[PDB]
C-alpha cells in the first residue's frame, strides 16, 4: 500500500543524480520506477534535487493548480529536472523515451501532515512581477520548519530565497508559523510602523522566528550570516484586500 507521498517520490524524485547522464536516462528510469509496467506512461518528470529541497517547495509560492485546486506551489529556485517523453516508435513493453535535461521552476501539489508533495503539476521558465504579499512570503515566511536547526540556516535561506542575488541583504527575519497565523496578525494589535504610518500590527502571541544578520566580514558575492533563533512578537505592515502582511517591521 504505497502512500501518495511515496508514490510521488517513486515517480518524480531522483535524489541520486544531479542531472540526466544519458539519452537513455528515461528509458532506464521509467522502467525501474515501474512507470512502464502495465503501459508506457507517455510523459514524466524526474527532479534532481534533495528530497528536502523538493519538500521545501510546499512552503514556497502558492499558485493555483491546473485542476483548479489551491494546494500547488512553485519553487523560488530553478531545479535540475529531466523530462521523459515517449518516442513515436515506442511500443510496449519496450517503452522508449526522449530524455530532456533542463533547469526550471517546478510546481507541485502538496498534502498531508507533514505537508509534502503528492503530485507534479508543471515546470516553468520564469522577469515576473511579484505581488507585495507574495514577496512578503518569500522574504519572511518559513513554514517548512519550526525553528532553525543549525547555525547555517541563514546562509542557506538568504541564498535560496534570492536575498543575495545582487547584494547581501544585511538583515532579515523568517517566521516559523502557519501562514494563517501570520495573516491573522493583521487583525490584532494596531501599532505605528517605524515609518510613522499606522497600518502595522503586533502579534498577540510570541512566534518562532529566525533572525538573520550579515557578519562583519561578509562580502558579496560571498554573503555570510549569523543565525539567531528566538520567540518574539512580530510586527508587520498589512495592506490590500485580503488584508495581509506586505512588510516585516520588527520583532519585539
Amino acid at each position: 500500500k504505497e502512500t501518495a507521498a511515496a508514490k510521488f517520490e517513486r515517480q518524480h524524485m531522483d535524489s541520486s543524480t544531479s542531472a540526466a547522464s544519458s539519452s537513455n536516462y528515461c528509458n532506464q528510469m521509467m522502467k525501474s520506477r515501474n512507470l512502464t509496467k502495465d503501459r508506457c506512461k507517455p510523459v514524466n518528470t524526474f527532479v534532481h534535487e534533495s528530497l528536502a529541497d523538493v519538500q521545501a517547495v510546499c512552503s514556497q509560492k502558492n499558485v493555483a493548480c491546473k485542476n483548479g485546486q489551491t494546494n500547488c506551489y512553485q519553487s523560488y529556485s530553478t531545479m535540475s529536472i529531466t523530462d521523459c517523453r515517449e518516442t513515436g516508435s515506442s511500443k510496449y513493453p519496450n517503452c522508449a523515451y526522449k530524455t530532456t535535461q533542463a533547469n526550471k521552476h517546478i510546481i507541485v501539489a502538496c498534502e498531508g501532515n507533514p505537508y509534502v508533495p503528492v503530485h507534479f503539476d508543471a515546470s516553468v521558465s520564469g522577469s515576473g512581477k511579484e505581488t507585495a504579499a507574495a514577496k512578503f512570503e518569500r522574504q519572511h515566511m518559513d513554514s517548512s520548519t519550526s525553528a532553525a536547526s543549525s547555525s547555517n540556516y541563514c546562509n542557506q535561506m538568504m541564498k535560496s530565497r534570492n536575498l543575495t542575488k545582487d547584494r547581501c541583504k544585511p538583515v532579515n527575519t523568517f517566521v516559523h508559523e502557519s501562514l494563517a497565523d501570520v495573516q491573522a496578525v493583521c487583525s490584532q494589535k494596531n501599532v505605528a510602523c517605524k515609518n510613522g504610518q499606522t497600518n502595522c500590527y503586533q502579534s498577540y502571541s510570541t512566534m518562532s522566528i529566525t533572525d538573520c544578520r550579515e557578519t562583519g566580514s561578509s562580502k558579496y558575492p560571498n554573503c555570510a550570516y549569523k543565525t539567531t533563533q528566538a520567540n518574539k512578537h512580530i510586527i508587520v505592515a498589512c495592506e490590500g484586500n485580503p488584508y495581509v502582511p506586505v512588510h516585516f517591521d520588527a520583532s519585539v
